[PDB]
């Protein structure tokens, strides 16, 4: 078992934790969050507005929680440099506070004896998408990141189109569920004015590096994609809308068959999924895929110009990929 | 000199017909003198006119009688007929009838209003009649076209944008997405929708893929674009205001700055004034509530991958813009006899 510490017990931190309870090869042994105490922490585990109630046994002390009888240490430390991760045998720290997305600060987790760090967001570190480039990990890379939820949805789709038909150029939109960075009312957002507007009552254009980032995980696509986002009032589950020009001709049937084949390959099993059903966003709540290709919603203008639609639970799929990446890179020493 | 004030009848006081009516109260180039409906009585009509969850309260005197309503002293006759051939529009001086039943789109069907005395009919939706978008092809109207339609709100947003791109740089091909506010055809809970399974799912709690013919229909108002665009929609939980997201390949190289200039110049032209607007501000959808443009180009949100491949973002109040375009089309075609 790989012993994991979680820094920042938020939407991603708490769902990484629930996901870990379903795995036999990884175990969360320590949690840090400065806005919680252990008794409050088990309340936040128990009740979840998106993913429902957790029904296992939950107990607390003043410095630990117990989940189905297993004790997990709880820190409350604002500075990563001060977290004694090594004292509790933590091998990997999940860095999911949202405020240490830099190699500079995320590396301070190693000072306390963690051995590796996975940042749960894009960062100035090696970047990985499971299914696409996780086998490029090198053992000296002590601090890495798992990209964004959007990159994890788009990269498998782009790899299938590019490998089968070749992507000449592409532009992406993601229609994205609300996240914690948005306010409930019109509020200050110095670096992103539109992002300060009331989240629940607006379609809000937003910038994203996900399409560019696909060029980092798929090098031959460097410079050939870009895109943007619209934030909309839903609680969870987002969708990628990728318009691209293909080098070689592909009928809509050939695109469907390529996506279906890919969803059945060892490389993308559980990561890229395939549907022909009349689905809507809530149908992917608690679906652990990184990407589900929507055959009926995707459309072609012609054999060289297509719009592909792919769904992702931005909370649950990404959290499961964080654990997948930890397991994958842990085998590389 | 000036043009006459066109007398209009509204058939179907549903959401579109009622917003056309409200738009006409804010204006002086047209007046609605008669309203027909069968799900409403005159006292209930003034309640729906007075209060609006999107567009605010109407300030002005509203009264009702057994067969009419009064706005600021002016009497408007209210009908409750089933077979529109008997409707005596001509007795009340009605020149144009706005067909906002949300059903009637058969050419002969809509023509029944001419038996009562109306001269012309505008269908407030796509239909198997001549099709028009203000600023794009309204000057193609011929006086023998007694029944016409104003396309859809999405086509009225997309077509001005496509005209500027196509005329300045040339569209080779394009794929469009519209992220669209809720409409009345969607239910509040998961409910049967036999011709559209996704569209029966609860509207307020889902992103819902949907079909739209709007990108293909651009070929009807811009014939050289026939077969060069298609697209789709995502319905999302907002009350009003939608956005077109158009990904285009261009013939002539265009920098992002040249695209901005072309949209800006179009917004200042007599052809597109008040129809296509331009912004460089950090806007969000609620900033377009009660904005009567067909389309507002969003400079900061639009993005170019290269000089030949661009994504253009354009906002539209799907309720208020289209309602004002219906009245504009009435007026524009009334001048052609
Ligand atoms: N929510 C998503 O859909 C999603 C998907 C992929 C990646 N991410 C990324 O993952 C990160 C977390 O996002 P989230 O949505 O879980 O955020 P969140 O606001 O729900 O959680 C952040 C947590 O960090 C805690 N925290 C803040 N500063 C801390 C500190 N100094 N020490 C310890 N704890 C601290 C907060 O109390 C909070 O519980 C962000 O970088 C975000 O961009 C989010």
């Amino acid at each position: 078992m790989v012993k994991v510490g979680i820094n920042g017990f938020g939407r991603i931190g708490r769902l990484v934790f629930r996901a870990s309870l379903e795995r036999t090869d990884v175990e969360v042994v320590a949690i840090n969050d400065i806005m919680m105490t252990p008794d409050y922490m088990i309340y936040m585990i128990k009740y979840d507005s998106v993913h429902g109630k957790f029904n296992g046994k939950l107990e607390y002390t003043e410095n630990s929680i117990k989940v189905n009888g297993r004790e997990i240490h709880v820190f409350c430390e604002r500075e990563p440099e001060k977290l004694p991760w090594g004292q509790y045998g933590v091998e990997y720290v999940v860095e999911s506070t949202g405020v240490f997305t830099k190699l500079d600060t995320a590396s301070k987790h190693l000072k306390g004896g963690a051995k590796r760090v996975v940042i749960s967001a894009p960062a100035d570190t090696p970047t990985f998408v499971m299914g696409v480039n996780n086998h490029e990990f090198k053992p000296e890379m002590t601090v890495i990141n798992n990209a964004s939820c959007t990159t994890n949805c788009l990269a498998p789709i782009a790899a299938v189109l590019h490998e089968n038909f070749g992507i000449v150029e592409g532009l992406m939109t993601t229609v994205h569920a609300l996240t914690a960075t948005q306010p409930t009312v019109d509020a200050p957002s110095k670096k992103d004015w539109r992002g300060g507007r009331a989240a629940g009552y607006n379609i809000i254009p937003s910038s994203t590096g996900a399409a560019k980032a696909v060029g980092l995980v798929i090098p031959s696509l460097n410079g050939k994609l870009t895109g943007m986002a619209f934030r909309v009032p839903t609680a969870d589950v987002s969708v990628v809308d990728l318009t691209c020009r293909l080098e070689k001709p592909a009928t809509k049937k050939q695109i469907d068959e390529a996506m279906k084949k890919a969803s059945e390959s060892e490389r993308f099993k559980g990561i890229l999924k395939y549907t022909e059903e009349e689905v809507v966003s809530s149908d992917f709540i608690h679906d652990s895929a990184s990407s589900t290709y929507d055959s009926k919603a995707s459309i072609s203008l012609n054999d060289h110009f297509v719009k592909v639609v792919a769904w992702y639970d931005n909370e649950w799929g990404y959290s499961n990929r964080v654990l997948d990446l930890i397991i994958s890179t842990s085998k590389v020493q």
